[PDB]
């Protein structure tokens, strides 16, 4: 139908149809008489998968022959979403498959909706890993994603009586056609035991063994015939495990629990033993695989020339002492040489400055689970602190500040400190964030080793986040400037010359309207909720957090409602306010915020005086597949974290690419987005980082704002008195108390500027032509935020490898 | 190479080769450069599986169209073994695949050895179910095997220091290419809860739900294009199961433990809750499937006309009250009508008279787990006992003897009594066994309902147990009488006219020698054990039991050794005595017997004076695949259970078909085997059932035999004094004590006749021509013992269906 979706050739369509029928018959063991939509989905998935394997085999053969430097991206999370459409897009098969299925009497879009998300992540960190894999393949790097194959991903969120309920994400129930089990490459991982010192070094003995079984998933590059691998480890008990008889077999579950479930925490550290086991499991299995592949190329001098290991946050930090363990205890290298190799191999990406997200593991846990690693960590610490003492003589407090070992009630190991010590490169994820690292939390480390500290501003893949989710926009862009921008997003700048083009303005606005209509239709069909498609779509989708300030959004919503009630017959720009996202199951305040949002909807959506001028909807079960639906439909993107708290954000970039305007604080990547688009084309409000610092030195008193802002006072009175919860008057007492007395994120301080700024948004929306012109200026300058740009910078400045757009032979 | 293995056509070989390469590439994601023997096995398995599916789909379509009466074979065990060669044989693909693999540079026999046994059974009972499935498909019956997909089958047996060690049979580790998961047909099963009585009947409420997910395996008939289904249920937790968060997800294992492991007990009842859950799980899921299929044909009058349910032992006995529950509580039928339907639908096969194998479930377990079923069982009992009282007025002890409820310290339900009450047909598994049932343990029930009681002598499939495991013998038979005997084993009688044929005598003896050479080679390669291929191969393979009397064999072995030591320079017929089989992990005496056998080998195999005249070998890890190797190699088959204890035996039939002579008591099917072959062609010894009864009335005193038999005395002295265990002199005290004071199976009483009979075996073996002539008379009269005969009798006399040899269109 549309150009960017590829060609539908006669030979191709015929071949796809016959292979579809072959899989339905031989693979699924069905005939057309009993086949369900799900069977049809699987037949198509297997048909498309066939096209990958030839390219997959030859790519990996190519790497074996050429022996390039290998990039190993270690992450506890890979938030992949659905795979079918992505694979079709990257293989240029979308139109041919659409035609083939059409001729078989099937609707491909209906089949696409059957696939479960691979929800092996919490949010931003896991989705960044997924975009990175896509860009690494597109840029022709010999890259491998390594993680854990969780049996259960991020929970499915149900809303019951306005409250979040959690249910298991049984994503593998019907099978996963994309993965290939590799039981032949199973590796042992050791836990517990004790350290024996001999004449020839230390030995780790009397351990318990868990097997790590790999499952490989293909990662196709964009139309370059490159297919890289994501290898995810699954936990298996050895066959002599605990070997009365029946109980011993049943107890195998204990070992296999390691890969059972993803911890559902976003930017929060939970110091549980199972989590530590997960972290070592991925690291130990992965490093064996790396060393095996390196030896199959004695001399570990060339190790850093052939291997790069990227640590996605501190979660895989145990790679540092594990690599030391293998090199010193098993390969018999001297400490100094092993350390040189380790430092030159490892690089670390920091994702947040927030204290509650920082991994600080109790010594007593490491002592029991990983006794040899603790000894190695102690030795690293001593040698590192000797360097600090020599560089800064007499500075005793610096020594305590920089130690990997934190003294206190319970001794802990600071994993971020471990990562900096054992990595040649440390990066933040946006310019402001990287500067904060050097100025605040890692200031001491920066003073010792300034050369280690870098910036790599985050990005998103334009394949999933434009071509896939918004084909209508991709097409009208391609009509003007060609197709090359899909792997060279900087070309979008060419759209600046169309800002006064009357045809383009109309087309951009048309695509947005169609997207809004399609999303409004989705809401009625799947959730029976009614929304006005002519209203401004005001959306905030992201994990529920105090720092992300869904609460500030709530206060604006109530302000709008109160203003309408005061002057019912005054015209206001109609809005649909949509808020979605999951709360960590144990995060009480976040769960209260979800209840607040639904409670506001209950009042606002049923007030006859409001009509269709204001609607508040909670978007249930926010996940990658839902993001692909709502983001193209958005008019206004809410990026309103307290300045200095959101390291980068990536949702912000997704909205910018898809024709929404942004209301936001000068936080994370918002700063660079405003810089690229021009501040006149961005709705910036509120405190800057410097203003927050000034307020902190003075002391934040929320009462001051309550006393001086009558509109804010009314809202707090409504919340406290039970306006939004008549049958439970004190339901929101926890929220009010937090706001008034212990608000670390200064919601009240940004309220006035936020409300004022929102008025300017409504004013612009009244002028459709000028709204759309500003949109064009945003889309046109979104190029910097391609993960292709990000990965090219990692490649050149950290990994020491050169990206390539050259095709492999098909 | 050989005729019975089919044709190797030019078109077929070319097509097999190309599909082999297709699967290696697209299915396994490998190329020839990195592929291992295991990869090659899987590529072949997938290639052969392809040939099944067309036939599988059309068979099941045929049943839907014709709507014949359906046979449901319910078993907790299906001892399937390997599937690759069996599938090739039944599809006439063996020679073509042999050719195709040969041209690819592969040895098919090497590839066959890679497949794991599907060891979902303990021994005879589970293997009977497997042979039955094969015969039902071969006879064109619309039959379904229903059971449990155990994650772990019967344990792998290792011998360490002469003792049995158990390890988990992780049979699914590399995947199972034969099964097809059917998650779309998942069904709920209920446990616990309570019974509420309403105005409209009883209701079972507040239950816990476990999901039953079916996996289907094709069962091909012999060259008739019929492919039936074996459906095995797997346990799955519902997604809201226990839904802090992490623990709730981990606790899903508790529900899924139901299908985790096969109870490793052979002819022994262990009254554990997990086992009861397994029994209800299979019954509840299966019955829903049956009723669904029946409705998709209100009127349950025709239910017995369209459905037969066969209970393999009492393990699935809960089918009776479950069917009543569904008909009364859910379909709202009156009790009397529901009962009439149930009785006419269900039939029960008894497998043993031994008291310790009889299922007697504590009432308190059923009360908690299945409260509604207990109420139904009580009601069945009351109505049944009212019939007994009316038939036998005043006979108060009969009422207590016949009750389904057994009073005592703990009240129990006798499941055998439940089965007889609720079945229209009850059968034993050999003539002597069926007569014992009517005379002894079920005498009361026979007096009330004589028409219910039948015999169905067991059998074995000649496909697996001749054509597959012994192609050399199958070929020389086919050369004389054609191929029709493979599905009409009675035709073997035609071989009686070749008993004086000098060419046939030579060929029969040649095939045996080749088999012995091949097995002697297997032993050296896989276990590094040396055996003399010119010796008499004396084998006893079966589960280790007191009743099966491996101990009597041990006593003969020691007698032979002592006799050689007394007269070293006297000629004796050289023997290799092989004993193999698993012991239940908790069965102390059986574990002691294994140790005894190895302990005897340790002395005998290393005595220089013995030389190669006597060797004692314990065959490790006896299972279906090993049976297929050792049985064709056997000269002498040991079937030496105490008269009245082995209900039938099936191993006996396997040896008879494969050219071994039998030494045995008049027990189980041995009686009918001797009747068929003629007693002159069988080595019969020892007490008959009548002699055991006489000894029991008198009282068995083992001391009498010890005192009167000097050779027996010597052995007991050797055992007690530590001749076979010098470093642990009293190691075998438990065995000696049992033999002397509490031997329920009268080992000493059959000793003299056994030893005498063994001398006659050695005498015959000295005359190769006369040995072989007797062998021919055994093979020629083994026809009755085909499971095709057995199944035809079930079909005509129990199920009310007519078997068919007619081909379905290919
Ligand atoms: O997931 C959480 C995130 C934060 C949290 C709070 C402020 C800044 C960053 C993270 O706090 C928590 C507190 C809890 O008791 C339980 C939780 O699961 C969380
Ligand atoms: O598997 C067993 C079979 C018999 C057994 C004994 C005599 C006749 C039939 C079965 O006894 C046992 C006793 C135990 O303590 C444990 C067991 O696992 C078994």
């Amino acid at each position: 139908q549309i150009s960017v979706r590829g060609l539908a050739g006669v030979e191709n369509v015929t071949e796809l149809k016959k292979n579809f029928n072959r899989h339905l018959h031989f693979t699924l063991v069905k005939d057309r008489n009993v086949a369900t939509p799900r069977d049809y989905y699987f037949a198509l998935a297997h048909t498309v998968r066939d096209h990958l394997v030839g390219r997959w085999i030859r790519t990996q053969q190519h790497y074996y022959e050429k022996d390039p430097k290998r990039i190993y991206y270690l992450s506890l999370e890979f938030y992949m979403g659905r795979t079918l459409q992505n694979t079709m897009v990257n293989l240029a098969l979308e139109n041919a498959c659409d035609e083939a299925t059409y001729q078989l009497g099937l609707d491909m879009e209906e089949l696409e909706e059957i696939e479960e998300d691979a929800g092996l992540g919490n949010g931003g960190l896991g989705r960044l890993a997924a975009c990175f894999l896509d860009s690494m393949a597109t840029l022709g790097l010999a890259a491998y994603g390594y993680g854990i194959r969780y049996e259960f991903g991020i929970f499915n969120q149900k809303i019951c009586g306005g409250w979040q309920m959690e249910e298991a994400d049984d994503w593998l129930r019907y099978g996963n056609p994309w993965e290939k089990a590799r039981p032949e490459f199973t590796l042992p991982v050791h836990f517990y035991g004790r350290v024996e010192h001999t004449s020839q070094g230390a030995k780790w003995v009397d351990t318990q063994v868990v097997l790590a079984m790999p499952y490989d998933t293909p990662v196709p590059g964009y139309r370059n015939n490159v297919v890289n691998t994501m290898r995810l480890w699954s936990a298996k008990a050895p066959n002599d495990f605990n070997l009365g008889y029946i109980q011993a077999v049943l107890d195998r579950n204990l070992a296999e629990n390691i890969s059972r479930v993803l911890y559902p925490n976003d930017n929060f550290f939970e110091g549980k033993e199972l989590r530590l086991k997960q972290e070592y499991f991925v690291v130990a299995a992965t490093l064996q695989d790396i060393i095996r592949r390196f030896k199959s190329s004695t001399n570990f001098d060339a190790f850093p020339d052939k291997v790069a290991i990227q640590l996605n946050d501190t979660h895989p930090s145990l790679a540092i002492p594990e690599l030391m363990r293998v090199l010193v205890d098993l390969e018999r290298l001297d400490w100094d040489k092993a350390w040189e190799v380790t430092v030159k191999t490892c690089a670390y990406t920091n994702h947040t400055v927030l204290p509650e997200a920082l991994e600080r593991w109790p010594v007593h846990l490491l002592e029991t689970l990983l006794p040899r690693h603790l000894q190695i960590i102690y030795e690293i610490n001593q040698r590192f602190l000797n360097r600090v003492a020599a560089a800064f003589p007499g500075d005793v407090d610096r020594l305590r500040r920089m130690s990997l070992v934190e003294e206190g009630a319970v001794k802990r190991i600071n994993m971020a400190h471990l990562c900096i010590a054992g990595s040649h490169a440390v990066n933040g994820v946006a310019r402001i964030h990287s500067e904060i690292l050097k100025k605040t939390i890692f200031k001491d480390f920066y003073e010792l080793e300034p050369h280690k500290f870098q910036n790599k501003t985050n990005g998103i893949t334009p394949r999933r986040w434009l071509v896939l989710c918004n084909p209508g926009l991709a097409e009208i862009i391609a009509e003007r400037i060609g197709e090359e921008y899909i792997s060279d997003l900087d070309q979008l700048r060419k759209l600046l010359s169309y800002v006064d083009d009357e045809a383009f303005i109309r087309d951009v606005a048309k695509v947005k309207q169609e997207n809004k209509l399609k999303f409004a239709a989705y809401l009625e069909r799947e959730y029976k909720v009614h929304i006005n498609p002519n209203s401004l779509f005001d959306v905030q989708v992201k994990r529920i957090h105090e720092y992300k300030r869904q609460l500030l959004n709530c206060l604006h919503v109530i302000t709008l409602y109160n203003r309408i009630k005061k002057e019912p017959n005054k015209f206001v720009v109609p809005r649909t306010v949509m808020i979605g996202g999951k709360a960590a199951p144990g995060y009480h305040m976040a769960k209260m915020i979800i209840k607040l949002i639904t409670a506001i909807g209950d009042v606002v959506n049923h007030d006859p005086v409001v009509g269709d001028r204001l609607r508040v909807i909670f978007l249930e079960n926010y996940r990658v597949s839902l993001a692909e639906k709502v983001i193209p439909a958005a008019d206004l993107s809410e990026q309103i974290s307290t300045a200095g708290t959101e390291a980068s954000g990536t949702g912000n970039m997704k909205f910018m690419l898809n024709g929404a305007l942004t209301i936001g604080t000068m936080d994370g990547a918002n700063v660079e987005m405003a810089e690229e688009a021009g501040e006149e084309n961005f709705f910036i409000f509120g405190m800057r980082v410097e203003d927050v610092d000034r307020l902190d030195q003075r002391g934040y008193n929320a009462q001051e704002y309550y006393d001086r802002i009558p509109e804010l006072r009314q809202i707090i009175e409504q919340l406290s008195s039970g306006f939004f919860s008549p049958k439970q008057p004190d339901l929101f007492k926890d929220i009010v108390n937090m706001l008034m007395h212990h608000d670390r994120f200064k919601v009240f301080a940004d309220y006035e500027e936020y409300v004022k700024c929102q008025e300017r948004v409504s004013a612009l929306y009244k002028n459709p032509r000028e709204w759309t012109r500003m949109v064009i200026r945003n889309i046109a300058t979104s190029g910097k935020f391609s993960s292709d740009r990000t990965i090219a910078q990692y490649a050149r400045e950290i990994w020491g490898v050169e990206p390539s757009r050259q095709r492999l032979p098909a």
